[PDB]
């Protein structure tokens, strides 16, 4: 069987048949969509880990023209005496490789997957400390900046056992700022962290309680209670936000952060669960412009900005937001360009992925992606994406969500 | 049961009307076909005349949700009208809706329309029973009406009209145009397009039955409606029912000097509307627009007037790189524009922001009374701003209920001329 997908824009159409591949659940059923659904849906078994396993090593071993070869055969009599001795297996690290490039080409709410074969992989999987995994992420953050010509990177903690014993980054990103809860009710910094930052205070961070307060890193080890550690200052790039034409828009006092990071996402590869994989890329200027500066649950800087453009804020269809948006959006690539940090902007991130998705379908049969995710925040059908008709569907390697680690966490301490 | 959340304010709402869904979405639990403009062909009656076991439930089932809509399941009239129909079907291999069953048959289409985010005004739409119309001629006449009742001088009011419904396939009544009111669109002797490039197609069968074309940016097209699966013939809309607004911007003085008008009435006319398995091929149904149709999607797609490069150049915008954001400015004053010039000229418009907010109290107020609303999230989301309107943080569902509009077969691929 074969599917097709066409773009409305240029009338060019693709043929789908790496779907017949598909693994897991979408959430959708036959009679009902779930397309916009965020969330939708211990250990494994001896039995249930084989034919995953399995299923990974003849796919590692077809993509490298090796399938049906003798060291094929060897690594899967390999695996199997591992599972059948101690209900688990360990990656080769060519496997892992492999494994965590092809979760992120498998990350069907990714924009940035063109670049998903160039990914630097940190194996930190002897790590048995709290202390190792600071250790770890300082290097990956370092390599990662690269004084601002940012590389993709991600650091592989020890897979979980029973499930007693996981490794997580309790941070959603590496690299976050704070947020506090006022008395009268207003927020200071960042309030989707409010909640974090709590946990933090809780555990003895003694926070200065500005508005751009980088947390530090709660780490956990062999599911041993998390430990605090700060981030060496001078590892955190940063970029100031000025306006090319506003010289009042630097008065706002506003700043982020280069590294997008992500810290609180699970990595499955062949039936093992990495419960610690921060990753790392660049931004897409819309991430920081229109949500996190944007949103109103968050910095939530519209009204401020609009003010100072002196926009008629009377009424919705003067379009005061519409116009304080692309402003503020037009500031974050400047500041990031200005200081030579690498950023894409969101015209040039879906193109690069319209060519991307051209590629996959014929060199892999697919490309899986959910336009929901894929078209950005603003300005959606002036991108090419948003003309493109797109198949979503779970393959695996992927990375997944996983509970927040304080909702199942079972404290040690007194 | 299944729940929806919206991120931004954390209301969580619960479905139970899903359990009423007839029709496949497309998607698997393996595989999801949400961007897919077409992704099923999942039809409730085959392609043509069914047979008795093949209408007579789908009509049992419309009637039984009719009566059960006024709490008279089952009553006197609800069984007479069963055997009516029964031996309506059995007679003539149809069945004729009564006045009142196509009333609620047609708002409930819209009230089940997924992908329309106007529908907190469902129940009041103005219905215009067409059905007695047997020539192209009495259509136009049936036109007129519908768009000099639906202008109103620029006070616009719902509207749809009914055309008879499909019999065998071969009597087809069809608005060969997809809208009642579209500009026409040229290929010019260079290779580049003048107009409206999405119409050039039905353009040229305008020109080629004879229609005598001005050549200019926005020439209203002419009507060519088929009636009784006869040829379709051409008929000029008279210019004094058009109302056209005049694009102009509060701050930009040059605005106006790019010759821009867009027409007030939205006005779909190609789509088919499925009541209890009968198939009305001709219903026009009309509204009002929002301001990002025209200012985003019409003026701004590559493959319509694309007028972005135009904008920016007297905007004065750096042009150089995408960074600089130059479409993204040029996009907001467009738009800016278009709402100031609506409401300047007193017809309605509805900004993006003032419709997504109002889509989700209706989906409260369906969830509340209804038990659910289905909801194409690809579609309501508004094409610029998204984030900032509140139906980005929206959770949807999306199921196929029945009364529906459908989309059909463009006539020209199908039509037999005589
Ligand atoms: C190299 C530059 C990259 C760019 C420009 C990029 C861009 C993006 C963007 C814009 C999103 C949506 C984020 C949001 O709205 O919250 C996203 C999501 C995602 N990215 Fe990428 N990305 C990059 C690299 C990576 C890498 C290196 C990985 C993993 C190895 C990755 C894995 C993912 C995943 C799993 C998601 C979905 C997250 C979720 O479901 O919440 N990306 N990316
Ligand atoms: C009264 C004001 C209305 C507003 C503001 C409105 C708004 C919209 C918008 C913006 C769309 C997306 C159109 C596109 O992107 O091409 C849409 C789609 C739709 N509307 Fe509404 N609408 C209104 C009235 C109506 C009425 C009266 C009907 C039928 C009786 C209707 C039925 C539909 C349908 C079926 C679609 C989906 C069309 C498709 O799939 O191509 N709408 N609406
Ligand atoms: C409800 C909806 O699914 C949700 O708001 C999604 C929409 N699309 C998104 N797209 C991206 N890239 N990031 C997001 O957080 C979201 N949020
Ligand atoms: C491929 C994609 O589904 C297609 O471009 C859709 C996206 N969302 C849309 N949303 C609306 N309202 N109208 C449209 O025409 C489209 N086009
Ligand atoms: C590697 C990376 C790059 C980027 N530009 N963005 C992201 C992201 C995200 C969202 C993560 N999700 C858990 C909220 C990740
Ligand atoms: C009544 C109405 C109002 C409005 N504001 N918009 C529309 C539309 C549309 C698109 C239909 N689709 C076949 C392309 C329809
Ligand atoms: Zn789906």
């Amino acid at each position: 069987r074969f599917l097709k997908v066409k773009n409305w824009e240029t009338e060019v159409v693709l043929t789908d048949t790496l779907h017949l591949k598909s693994t897991l659940e979408t959430g959708c059923t036959e009679y009902i969509c779930m397309g916009s659904i965020m969330h939708p849906s211990d250990v494994a078994t001896k039995d249930q880990l084989f034919p995953l396993a399995k299923e990974f090593i003849d796919q590692y071993y077809s993509s490298i023209k090796r399938f049906g070869s003798k060291a094929h055969m060897e690594r899967l009599e390999e695996v199997n005496k591992e599972i059948d001795t101690t209900s688990t297996y360990q990656l080769k690290d060519t496997e892992l490789i492999y494994g965590a490039k092809h979760a992120w080409r498998n990350a069907s709410r990714c924009v940035g997957r063109i670049q998903w074969s160039k990914l630097q992989v940190f194996d930190a999987r002897d790590c048995t400390t709290a202390h190792g995994m600071f250790n770890y992420i300082c290097n990956h953050v370092k390599y990662a900046t690269n004084k601002g010509n940012l590389r993709s990177a991600i650091t592989i903690f020890p897979q979980r056992t029973d499930g007693k014993h996981d490794f997580r980054v309790w941070n959603s990103q590496l690299i976050r700022y704070a947020g506090y809860k006022q008395p009268d009710g207003s927020t200071l910094g960042d309030p989707a962290n409010v909640q974090f930052t709590e946990i933090c205070i809780q555990q003895g961070w003694k926070p200065p309680r500005g508005r751009f307060d980088v947390l530090p890193l709660l780490l956990q080890a062999n599911g041993n209670d998390p430990e605090l550690f700060q981030i060496p200052p001078e590892l955190v790039l940063e970029v100031p936000i000025r306006h090319p034409k506003f010289e009042w828009f630097k008065d706002l006092g506003l700043k982020w952060y280069g590294l997008p990071a992500v810290s609180n996402m699970l990595l499955e590869i062949g039936g093992l669960e990495f419960s610690a994989c921060p990753f790392s890329g660049w931004y897409m200027g819309t991430e920081i412009g229109v949500r996190d500066y944007c949103d109103n649950s968050r910095y939530n800087i519209l009204e401020e900005v609009a003010k100072k453009m002196n926009l008629d804020m009377r009424k919705t269809s003067s379009l005061w937001k519409d116009q304080a948006l692309v402003e503020i959006n037009i500031a974050v690539l400047y500041s990031f360009q200005s200081d030579k940090v690498t950023i894409v902007d969101h015209h040039s991130a879906t193109e690069s992925f319209i060519k991307h998705m051209e590629n996959e379908y014929r060199c892999r049969g697919g490309c899986p992606a959910d336009w929901v995710w894929i078209v950005p925040p603003m300005s959606g059908s002036i991108t090419p994406v948003f003309h493109q008709e797109m198949l979503n569907y779970r393959l695996t390697p992927s990375f997944e969500y996983q509970p927040d680690p304080w909702n199942t966490h079972v404290w040690k301490l007194v």
